This record gives C-alpha cells, structure tokens and sequence, in this order.
C-alpha cells in the first residue's frame, strides 16, 4: 500500500507511475515539463514542484535522461530527500553511482542506485526486471513495492553494481545487435529479405546464447582448451573467409574486424589450440590477467 | 543405401564418414594424412590409396578439406574421374568459391552440390545437425535422403554460392554475439565479479534479445526505422557514450563495441536520430541496395 513518488515522467517514467497505479499505490507524480503528467493526473496527485513531490512519498523514484539532469532536479532538494528511499533508475557510470551514494549518505538519503532492464511496455510483465545495487536494508525495504515493476534483483551493496551489470547485459546485446545487422547486411546484398533470414537466425542466435556458461567456466578457471570442439585456429582461418566474402558481395564488415584482429593475435601468441574466449585476456583489466 | 565416398577426413569429414558408416552406407575414403583414414578403415570404410581411387567408388562424393584451395588443389587432378559423379562440397569458403566451383563442375559433367555444415562434429546425425545446400537443384533432389543421414537438409537455392551467404550470415551473428558477451565479461570481471556469476543472467538476457532478430528484419525490409521506436537511436547513442566512458573507468578495453558506436553515431549526425539502431544497415549493405 506504500505511497511512491516518480520524479521524471519520460517513456520510462511514465510506464512506471502507471503500473504502480494499477496496483493501487496512492502515486505522486512530477515532471519538468508539467503536460506528460496530465494523462496519470486522470487516471494519480500531479505534484507542481520537486519538493511536493519528494515529501508526499516514503519511496522517491527517479528516472531521467542522465546523471546530470539527476543533480539539477534533486539536488536543491537534498533537506526534504532526508530520512526517505530514493530509487535512481537512470542510466549513467559506475563512478556515478557511486558518487551519487555516498553524497546520499551524506545527506540520511536511503539510495539505491537501479537500471532497468526492460522496454517501456514490459513493466508489471514477466519480461521486466531491475537491478539494484546499494544498502541491503534500504532495498529489502521496498522489494515487495519495487516489484511492481517486474522482478528486483539486488546485486550487491557497492553502489555502483547496478550499473556494471547493465552495462554488460547491454554490451552483450550491442555485439549481437552488430551481429544480426552484418549477418542481414550479408544476406542483402543477394536480394534475399531480411524476413527470410529471421526465423533460421533468431534459432541459431539462441543456440549461441547456450555457449555463454561455457565461456564464462573457460574465463573463471583460466582454462580455454579443455572442451574445446573447433579450435580458435580453425576459427580464425574460417572468419577471414566471413571478411573476405563480405567485401566479395559489396557489404562493410568493420563491425567484425576488432574481434577479428583479437583472435589473430591469441593465433599468433599461441593460443590457436583453445577456444575463443582466450580473447578476454586482451581486454580484461590488466591486474586481472 | 547409396555408396558414398568422403574427401578429407579431419574432425568434420570423420564424423560424416562414422555417420555413413552407422546408416549402413558402403563408405570409400580418403584423406591426405593416411592416418586418418585408417582409423575409418577399422570401422568398414573403404581406405583408398589415392583420390581417384575413392572417387571411383561411389557415385555420390563428400568433399570436406579446410578450405577451398585444399578442394581445389585435391580435386582438380581428379576432374576427369568424377565425370557423371555427384560432387557435394561441404568445405566452408566464400560465395565467389562456389560459384567458381560451380562453374568448373557444371563444364566437366560433374554434378555439383555447394553445401555448409551448420553443427559441430558431435552433431553430425543428431537431430541438432542441419546442412545448407545450394547449386543445381537435381543434385539434391537425387541424393537428398543421403544427406538426411547427416541431418537436415535445407536447399537454400540454386545459385550455388546461397548456402556460402546464408553459413556466413550465420556465423556473422554469432561471432558479433561472442563479441558482447567477452565484452560482458570483461566489464564484469573489472570488479572481481566471477563470469559463471553472471553467466545465467547473460543468458537469459540474450535468449530475449534473440528473439528481436524479427523485428530488426521488419525495420530493414519495410525501410521505416521510426515506427516501433521505444527509446531512439539518438538516445542509444547518448546511453552508447556513457557505455564506453564506464569501460574506460574501469580500465577494460571497449575497442569491440566502437564500429557499431561509429555507425550509430553517423547515422544521428545524419538526421537518423528518431529512428532505431537498424538503420545503421544503410552505411554497411551493398550500394546497390541503400
Ligand atoms: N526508454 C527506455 O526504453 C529505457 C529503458 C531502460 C532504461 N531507460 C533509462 O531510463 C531513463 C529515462 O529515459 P527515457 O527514455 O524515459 O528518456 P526521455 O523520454 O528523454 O525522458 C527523460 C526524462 O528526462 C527529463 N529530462 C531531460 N533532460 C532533463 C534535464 N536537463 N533536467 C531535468 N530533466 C530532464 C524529461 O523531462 P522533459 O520531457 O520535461 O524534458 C523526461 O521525463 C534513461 O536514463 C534511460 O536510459 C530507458
Ligand atoms: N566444428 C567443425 O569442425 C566444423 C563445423 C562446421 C564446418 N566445418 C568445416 O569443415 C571443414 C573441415 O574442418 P575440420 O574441423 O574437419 O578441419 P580439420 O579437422 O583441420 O581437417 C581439415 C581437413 O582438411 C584436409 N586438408 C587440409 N589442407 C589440405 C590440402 N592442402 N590438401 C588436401 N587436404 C587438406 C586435412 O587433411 P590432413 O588430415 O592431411 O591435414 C583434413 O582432412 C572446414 O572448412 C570447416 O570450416 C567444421
């Protein structure tokens, strides 16, 4: 039954303040331009400034475009902020997540640093889930009210986990997203539809989403040979046939040439017996090789 | 059962012959390195001393060597032998590979069939194998129930360099996945986070993300990246900058992910912004199709 207050009333913000009056919290809303919340006020207190908002509310949820549009609109309001929950959902750094807590705790402000891992439409659906990092008190306090919004996951009590593990997930998207569009920028450049292609890659893309726990096994003990079916030799000699085709049939592959140039070095330096992952030894952090 | 004759008898080209061999088929073969194919010969393979000799075996031959030069430098002493042959080339290589194949087959009565094996050794006759063939369509239609023996026979065309282009397409989608998920680790891993700790959710995220491969594919073939916009590309490109600025924090190379920021930021100095991600296929497809 907890009263929220959502601070920020953009596509994200809006589906938020909206699914929270579908499970009947009393909702305060708030934006910088007053017209995004006149709809919620139809079906939800349109407060008129920041402080009104923030003090109608024990949870404060906020959700703007970055961190610095976080700072101008709370940071005036830092006194009426003291001794309430407030939930960041904007996406920004690490090292802004931590910053923004510890000024947060500097100011009796519960903070816990969130990223939402889901589209506007998939809040209060099985799709979404957020991860939250900070206090584990502050968190445990308004799961059952977070989880409005889909599954809460906390992910530790460094502020800024949060914002490492969306990073990641989002990275891991990006490289399949860079994936999908050379494969249909290949697959184009014969007439063939993209439609055509979809139904075997979305199959083949799944598949491939299975050897994640077998990278991450190789990464974890440092092994990248044993289990290994077809080599990191074997797949570079095949991926310079991916590049040279490329330019065969008129397609740009410079989204494949980074990865391409890492797998020829761990070649080169004698990791053509092993598996791909042996690439992670490049890029990780240099204490951690 | 239709004799079949293998070429090459590495890791792939052994697991076809074993497959023959289990079906029951008469199975001639030949690699290179004899070693290899007398480790079939304990089997009930056939061992034959040269390429000629295998190839004269059987009127259906599966080429399977590293490459195309390998195929090339193999079987063109052999050209005259496998006249009024079926020839299946399952040798991974480029669309210009097989259509030059192609060609040389089709002017020397050779029944040519240019395909690509979408499995791992393992999978060779399990029901997770499948196989992409493309070229004359009565080579496959006369030999297909052969080739189910292997697994799933999809003829993708008669072009016969279709099922090179549909391999690399593939294996295109998956590499630039490998690409973010090492990139994934490699984040997570600047804090001591083991990879196995975020492995399931890595998974279960990309097991969703998979499955808006259609709606990319919808955003390409109508040429409209504006409607079924949720969070715009000049957003992405805004939330892609802090991405970068957090790898760079955390001393983790980010140098995988700056080709796609490259096009997406292009694509919203050029007025894209409102669109989505997709219409960074317009600065890397074929001219021809901009
Ligand atoms: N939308 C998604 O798909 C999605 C998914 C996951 C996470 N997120 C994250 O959620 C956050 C919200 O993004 P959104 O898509 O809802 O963005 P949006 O549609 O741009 O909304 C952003 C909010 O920012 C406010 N804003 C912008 N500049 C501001 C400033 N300079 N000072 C104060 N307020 C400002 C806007 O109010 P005005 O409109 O009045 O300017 C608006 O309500 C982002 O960090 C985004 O990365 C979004
Ligand atoms: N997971 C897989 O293994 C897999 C999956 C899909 C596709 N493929 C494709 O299947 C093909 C074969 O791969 P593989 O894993 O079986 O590779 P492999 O185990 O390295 O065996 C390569 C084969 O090529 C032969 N070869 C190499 N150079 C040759 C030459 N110059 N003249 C004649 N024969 C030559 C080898 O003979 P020697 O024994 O004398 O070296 C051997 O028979 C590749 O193009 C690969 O991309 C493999």
């Amino acid at each position: 039954a907890t009263p929220v207050t959502i601070i920020g009333l953009g596509a994200m913000g809006t589906a938020l303040a909206n699914a929270f009056l579908d499970a009947g919290h009393s909702t305060t809303v708030w934006n910088r331009t007053a017209a995004r919340a006149t709809a919620l006020a139809a079906r939800a207190h349109h407060a008129e400034t920041v402080t009104e908002a923030i003090a109608a509310s024990p949870l404060v949820i906020a959700c703007v475009l970055d961190y610095d549009a976080f700072h101008e609109t709370l940071a005036p309001a830092t006194d009426a902020l003291a001794g309430r929950a407030l939930v960041n959902l904007t996406t920004g750094t690490p090292k802004q997540a931590r910053e923004t807590a510890s000024w947060a705790a500097d100011h009796r402000i519960d903070y816990l640093d969130g990223k939402i891992m889901a589209i506007p439409p998939g809040i209060a659906t099985p799709d979404s889930f957020i991860l939250y990092s900070g206090p584990l008190g502050t968190f445990e306090a308004h799961r059952s009210t977070l989880e409005v919004l889909g599954a809460a996951n906390h992910v530790g009590t460094d502020a800024g986990l949060a914002s490492l593990h969306d990073i990641a997930l989002l990275t891991g998207m990006y490289g399949m997203i860079a994936g999908i569009l050379q494969a249909f920028a290949l697959i184009d450049s014969e007439g063939i539809p993209a439609g055509d292609l979809a139904p075997m890659l979305t199959n083949w893309l799944t598949g491939a989403a299975h050897s994640v726990a077998h990278y991450a096994q190789q990464i974890d003990t440092g092994d990248y040979e044993t289990g290994v079916v077809f080599n990191l030799a074997h797949q570079s000699h095949g991926f310079a046939k991916l590049v040279q085709a490329g330019e065969d049939q008129g397609v740009d592959v410079g989204l494949l040439r980074p990865l391409f140039e890492l797998m020829r070095h761990q070649v080169a330096a004698g990791y053509g017996n092993g598996d791909v992952a042996s690439v992670i030894e490049l890029i990780r952090r240099e204490e951690r090789r």
